Order: C-alpha cells, then structure tokens, then sequence
C-alpha cells in the first residue's frame, strides 16, 4: 500500500476520482468497461448479474442462450444433427464416436 489507487481489471488502467466507476466484488470497471459479455451492454444504469465469475445482464441471464458446440464453437440448432455427452454437444461430425475407426 505505497499508493493505493483503485484501478480497472478490464483495461488494467488507473481510475480517476471524478470518473464514474463501478466497484463490485473488490473490483472496478470504467463507465465504458463495465458491460455484459454476451450483448456488451453497460449495466451502469441497468441491473446486472454475476455468475460463474462472469458478468451478464438480466436480458441474457434468461433462457435465451442457444446451445453452442465445443469442436467448432458454432451456434447449434435443434433440427441440426448434434451429439450430446456431458453438458456440451458436438456436431455429428465434430463428435468422433467409437462406433467405427
Ligand atoms: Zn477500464
Ligand atoms: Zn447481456
Ligand atoms: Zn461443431
């Protein structure tokens, strides 16, 4: 504690006193840094939610997060062919089952 100056964890830059920052979970984000990770929306004037060490908004928190692949990381579709194993599902192709060599 030779200086002790609240800084940002996103831009790793120092925050000013006049600059409206957001202190949460022993952290601080700039009025332009503090925002969602899915829609990238600033929760400066809107509520926010922190889950699994990740910042998100109420609009996203809801069940509006379609399934995503792990082999290609592409938006998966119900009709489309996919392979579910442990929480995550890999496209029929991405998934290499032992069904054959
Ligand atoms: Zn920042
Ligand atoms: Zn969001
Ligand atoms: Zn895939």
């Amino acid at each position: 504690g030779s200086s002790g100056s609240s800084g940002c964890v996103e831009c790793r830059k120092p925050i000013g006193a006049d600059s409206k920052e957001v202190h949460y979970k022993n952290r601080f984000w700039h009025d332009t840094c503090f925002r969602c990770a899915k829609c990238l929306h600033p929760l400066a004037n809107e509520t926010f939610v922190a889950k699994d060490n990740k910042i998100l908004c109420n609009k996203c928190t809801t069940r509006e997060d379609s399934p995503k692949c792990k082999g290609c990381f592409k938006a998966i579709v119900a009709g489309d062919q996919n392979v579910e194993y442990k929480g995550t599902v890999w496209h029929k192709d991405c998934f290499s089952g032992p069904s054959s060599g």
